[PDB]
């Protein structure tokens, strides 16, 4: 299968950690028809390194944004409502991701930052294209993310819980 | 002071010896009015690391493109946030006593804007030269006249 997209997002690590140990790490991100790849990323090498995960496309249920973090650090602070930028600025789109987005599988939501609302929106659209034939879609997710033991949209405790909100109209 | 431009280029290394097979690292690049300097870029960091050199701007004595090279490997050969940082086509050239110093950019309009901040920059300096070198030192030489030193007067009138 050919790699459809290939991107540096910065993912949130699940780990079971209090004392807020919320991790965001950058990675190398895969997408085939077959499978969702993340790895760490070879600066020096320019090339992938380390295999960190793989969801097989099928368990996939759901893909869209996440509401954004109230107050998040300069890093994913969402940028200017201006740009008109012809030129893709090589320092920010390795440093900051603002744009979150969600992957639903069986093994609860994976969070994927983007550096820009475009390649989200890009990667969202491709997910949707490839997942389109699944058997268990689901047509509720939820709208926040779930962060200190519970979704911060509904409280439910339960990463696996139905979603809060019905999708689009 | 302030900091004019940012950017991470292919460093070739200082060719030790006529038949040292040729280094190219990648660079966090840092210009302000003062000084030109680079470091290893600390990628899981996300910032720079290590400082590796730096080059007082009123040392400058001249900023240009540089002929690629004809054959080069696909890291080098001739807007994709990975291409941006693991293609380096475009070559230009910073020409001082103890150079010159060969960075490759990713893009043409970011080697453009490069070499019109490096070009204000050292404006008022002292000993800007008329003359550069158009291609690489390689192998012992110039390829353009051949002169083996490094320090040789450029063989070509540089005319804007
Ligand atoms: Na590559
Ligand atoms: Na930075
Ligand atoms: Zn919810
Ligand atoms: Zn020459």
């Amino acid at each position: 299968a050919a790699v459809i997209l290939e991107s540096i997002f910065l993912k949130r690590s699940q780990q079971k950690k209090k004392t807020s140990p919320l991790n965001f790490k950058k990675c190398l991100f895969l997408l085939t028809v077959h499978k969702l790849s993340y790895y760490e990323y070879d600066f020096e090498r320019g090339r992938r390194g380390s295999k960190k995960g793989s969801i097989d496309v099928e368990k996939i249920t759901c893909v869209e944004t996440v509401v954004p973090e109230k107050n998040p650090p300069p890093e994913r602070q969402i940028p200017r409502r201006g740009e008109e930028s012809s030129e893709m600025e090589q320092i920010s789109i390795i440093e900051r991701f603002p744009y979150p987005f969600q992957v639903v599988y069986d093994e609860g939501p994976l969070y994927v930052f983007s550096p820009t609302e475009e390649l989200r929106k890009r990667w969202i659209h491709q997910l949707k294209n490839v997942i389109r034939y699944n058997s268990d879609l689901v047509q509720k997710y939820h709208p926040c993310f779930w962060i200190d033991g519970q979704y911060l949209c509904c409280s439910q405790t339960a990463k696996n819980a139905m979603g809060c909100q019905i999708l689009e109209n």
